[PDB]
């Protein structure tokens, strides 16, 4: 579980976004597993405009930051669950780290700031949705 709160913006997992998230929906896109709705109170997360290809990230399954180097945001295959069939995920980058179902929502961050959230793992790698091309949730 987690969020980015920035603005009036609140940036989830799409297959963990609440009933509230939908009823206050501003944008969501399924191929990128990413669901952003309106606040009422204002987020103070920075997002990151850049092309980083290391940061550190939350890990729940571990209640530790690690540091990474990951991959550029591309299409990866995503295999079926409750959630998604069987599908390639746009602008997903990978690392080798630990991860595992309950580390969703984990921030990766940069000096820049915010660079995405952990949306798929397993077999020592870690998956983060990136939210960097997303200039609107500043403005
Ligand atoms: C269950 C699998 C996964 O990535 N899912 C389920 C949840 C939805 C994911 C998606 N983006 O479509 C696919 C998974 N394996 O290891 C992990 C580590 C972190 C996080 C999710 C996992
Ligand atoms: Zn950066």
């Amino acid at each position: 579980s987690g969020a980015i709160y920035v603005g009036n913006y609140r940036v989830v997992n799409r297959h963990l976004a609440t009933h509230n998230d939908w009823a206050n929906l501003v944008w969501e896109d399924s191929s990128r597993d990413l669901l952003v709705s309106s606040t009422t109170a204002q987020g103070c997360d920075t997002i990151a405009r850049c092309d980083c290809q290391t940061g550190v990230y939350y890990c729940s399954s571990r209640r530790k930051h690690y540091p990474v180097s990951f991959s550029k945001p591309s299409l990866i295959f995503v295999e079926a669950s409750e959630y998604y069939p069987a599908r390639y995920q746009s602008h997903l980058m990978l690392a080798v780290g630990h991860s595992e179902p309950g580390d969703c929502g984990g921030i990766l961050r940069c000096q820049h700031g915010v660079v995405g959230i952990v949306s798929t793992g397993g077999n020592g790698l870690v998956g983060f949705a990136d939210v960097r091309d997303l200039l609107w949730l500043d403005e």
